[PDB]
């Protein structure tokens, strides 16, 4: 089997990215957040705490006639930018782009943080790292990709993030018409739970390509691309007028500025990301100082090769028995 989907950007910056998901018989549509940095599926629901709904569509499971109840199971989940939610699961239908998975696990929120409250357009997150990291108690839980991957045509799922655009998750093919030259294939550690790899180095605009290792996630879930200290200030000191301001909580720069490009390695292929990825706009409504889309992981502990960096590049997550991730330029 395989499945295709539209994956849509939220807003005019591609702040996050949906795709709907069809849940329960009949279906309930949906749309949520695909996070390859992250192992669970978990919607807005009618057992959410009301004051904590806020323009999302809801998972009710009482309507769906698949639905059952994993008898004890919860699970509690924080992220790397502190958001948080937790609830009990229900085990139900689920459908991606024409492929279905019966018996997945679906975490119904009865908690929500406030950033998901206020975020109306994301209903949820389907998670796509590797399930070891899942946090259903006592039983942890497969994600989607893992319940479908034996009846997949083959077993991986490509992510296709659009640029102020939509894009395409597909399940089970690599679409070759979606990519040019070569998909080159490089190493994953599956130690951590994340699709973690190991870049060969970077170049900044038109300047000479440095060999340096860069340990990273590839995490369709997070915005920006973050990387090394000594890496992002050799990049922003190629802005005028960039600095790192501490109030905003990053690197920003003049709107009036040209962002060059930057360039990570692949193997000893290369992936270029357009400076027009690196802006994201301005600070407060009116301000002319603009955030940048490249930033520090130092106290993060670990570098994010996150949407700035994945919509640059057709990728695809091969769910082999040695997992690998393959990069082509587009």
């Amino acid at each position: 089997s395989t499945g295709s989907a539209t994956t849509t950007p939220i807003d005019s910056l591609d702040d996050a990215y949906i795709t709907p998901v069809q849940i329960g018989t009949p279906a309930q549509t949906l749309n949520l957040d695909f996070d390859t940095g992250s192992s669970d599926l978990w919607v807005f629901s009618s057992e959410t705490t009301a004051s904590e709904v806020d323009g999302q569509t809801i998972y009710t499971p009482s309507k769906s006639t698949t639905a059952k109840l994993l008898s004890g199971a919860t699970w509690s989940i924080s992220y790397g930018d502190g958001s948080s939610s937790s609830g009990d699961v229900y085990t139900d239908t689920v459908s991606v782009g024409g492929l279905t998975v019966t018996g997945q696990a679906v975490e119904s929120a009865k908690k929500v943080s406030s950033s998901f409250t206020e975020d109306s357009t994301i209903d949820g997150l389907l998670g796509l790292a590797f399930s070891t990291l899942n946090t259903v108690s006592p039983t942890q839980q497969k994600t989607f990709f893992d319940n479908a991957k034996a009846s997949l045509d083959s077993p991986v799922f490509t992510a296709d993030l659009g640029y102020h655009a939509p894009g395409t998750y597909n399940f089970g093919f690599i679409d070759t018409t979606a990519y040019t030259g070569s998909i080159t294939y490089t190493a994953v550690s599956t130690k951590q739970g994340f699709w973690e790899w190991t870049s060969t180095g970077y170049a900044v605009g038109s300047g000479t390509f440095k060999s340096t290792s860069i340990d990273g996630i590839a995490d369709t879930g997070t915005t920006l691309l973050y990387l090394p200290a000594t890496v992002v200030s050799a990049y922003w000191a190629q802005v005028s007028g960039a600095k790192s301001s501490s109030s905003v909580g990053g690197y920003v720069f003049p709107c009036s500025a040209t962002l060059p490009s930057f360039t990570f390695g692949v193997g000893s292929a290369r992936i270029v990301i357009p400076g027009d990825y690196i802006d994201f706009g301005p600070i407060s409504t009116g301000s002319s100082s603009c955030f940048g889309g490249i930033q520090s992981s130092a106290g993060i502990g670990i570098n994010i090769f996150g949407d700035v960096a994945l919509k640059a590049a057709f990728v695809v997550f091969n769910g082999a028995t040695t997992p690998t991730l393959g990069f082509a330029s587009k």
